[PDB]
């Protein structure tokens, strides 16, 4: 039998977190990362559901010590003021133009702080990858996994070392290759979402004064997500340091030169546009895929996928890294139990498969509602009857519940509205549907 219990493809948040859980449990873990860290990567704003996982693997203190900007909350704004009839919803202080939350408004199990972080992902992924090594994981960088061979009793990772093929047998493979979906693509189980086909254009700016433009100065270090309903396009502002800010524009592929589209979109708000033009652009505009997909298989005999390698959803709720960390957590529990049973057949991962489906279905449905009736999202966040149940989702706490209270409530309102073209809210239904 192979020396190594588990071979991990990729050393981003999902891969490094998996390595840390498994190494801490005493399994022999080999991890292979194609790049050398640090390397640039989008996806910077965390939610607090990352916290219990960072504490589990004892990485929270290092992350806190690194000096990433603290994130106490989030704001979602829209260009649409919405209907005059608020239908009994309260807390809409700016019509339907603005919703805002602080994470500390709801007590979250395993979370001991009022804040999470926004992170330079180059630095964050390096920090976590070195941490995994310190836990006892065997980490390789500059070493790509080209394929997984299933011809033997145990899977073999075919890696590439200076143009040479190095075949590494392991008992169990974890694909944590992110959007590269290394194993899902090999197995041909990857299904692109017919509807969520987003792409992003984004960069960093230096010496843009977040606090100067903020309508609530105390909130200048929140993430801000601005929605443009008419063109189903969103715009992010994410703190990177005290002086650097990440700004991105996200839109359907069909709607997509690029530099001009980026700026015209930001120009929907002349003084943000101005402030950014007058700041220092510290990186080229980058355009990348942001499209949704799901694998029809996320596990099988001697393999499973975690993080983006398993599924992707539009990160309007800053969800991705929390899925990476929590899929790692849940998958690692099944792997440790499988190791204890001396068997890695598909059934060993039934719980991981169900929980991943449940949690990311919850995100997907939440995201669907945001797009389908955005004014209802705004109302549910703001109205104190529903705010806390909605905040549970926004905190990333989506693994608890096959049928979250807020999601079911919102779902039937969308239905009621869809099925009555007389509804005063009917005209606000968005074109992006399920
Ligand atoms: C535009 C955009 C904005 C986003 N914003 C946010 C946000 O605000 N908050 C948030 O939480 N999430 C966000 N996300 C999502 C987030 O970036 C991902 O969910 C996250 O990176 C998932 O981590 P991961 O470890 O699964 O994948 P990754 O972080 O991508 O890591 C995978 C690693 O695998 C390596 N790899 C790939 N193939 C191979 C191979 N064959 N062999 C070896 N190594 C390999 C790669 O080099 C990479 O380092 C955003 C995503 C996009 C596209």
């Amino acid at each position: 039998e192979p020396q190594f219990d588990v071979g991990i493809i990729g050393g981003g948040p999902a891969g490094s977190t998996t390595a840390s859980y498994l190494a801490r449990a005493g399994l022999k873990v080999a991890l292979f990362e194609s790049d050398n860290f640090p390397r640039e990567h989008v996806g910077e704003s965390l939610v607090p559901a990352t916290t219990p996982v960072l504490v589990d693997i004892d990485a929270f203190d290092k992350v806190e010590a690194a000096g990433f900007p603290k994130k106490f909350g989030a704001a979602w704004t829209s260009a649409d003021s919405g209907p005059s009839d608020k239908m009994g919803f309260t807390g809409l202080d700016h019509d339907f133009r603005a919703a805002e939350i602080m994470f500390n408004e709801r007590t979250q199990s395993g979370v001991h702080k009022d804040y999470t972080f926004h992170v330079d992902r180059g630095q964050f992924d390096l920090l976590l990858l070195k941490h995994a090594e310190e836990q006892g994981a065997k980490v390789h960088q500059g070493v790509r996994v080209n394929r997984v061979n299933f011809d033997g009793a145990f899977p073999v990772l075919e890696t590439s070392v200076a143009g040479q093929r190095a075949k590494v047998p392991v008992k169990m493979v974890v694909d944590a290759s992110g959007r590269r979906t290394q194993l899902g693509s090999q197995l041909k189980v990857k299904e692109k979402d017919p509807v969520f086909n987003q792409y992003a254009i984004h960069t960093w700016f230096d010496n843009f004064d977040r606090k100067a433009l903020a309508v609530d100065q105390s909130q200048s270090d929140f993430i801000f997500i601005h929605f443009l309903p008419v063109i189903d396009t969103w715009v992010w502002q994410i703190p990177i340091t005290d002086t650097i800010t990440s700004v991105g524009v996200v839109t359907q592929k069909e709607r997509l030169d690029l530099e001009k589209f980026f700026w015209d979109t930001l120009g929907s708000r002349p003084e943000l546009h101005k402030a950014l033009k007058e700041s220092e652009q510290v990186r080229p505009l980058k355009t990348e895929g942001d499209y949704s997909y799901a694998l029809t298989k996320v596990c099988g005999d001697n393999f499973l996928m975690v993080g983006d390698a398993a599924r992707f959803v539009d990160p309007i709720f800053s969800s991705g890294v929390s899925v990476a960390l929590n899929s790692a957590r849940i998958a690692s529990a099944d792997i440790i139990a499988a190791h204890r049973a001396g068997d890695y057949s598909k059934k060993r991962f039934d719980t991981y498969e169900s929980m991943l489906r449940r949690g990311v279905n919850n995100w997907y449905e939440f995201i669907s509602i945001y797009y389908r009736l955005n004014i209802l999202f705004t109302a549910f966040v703001q109205d104190p009857r529903y705010r806390i149940d909605v905040l549970k989702m926004l905190q990333g706490d989506v693994y608890d519940d096959e049928e979250p209270k807020a999601l079911a409530a919102m779902r039937e309102i969308v239905k009621a509205v869809e099925e009555d073209p007389n509804h005063l809210w009917h005209p606000f239904l968005g074109s992006l549907k399920a």
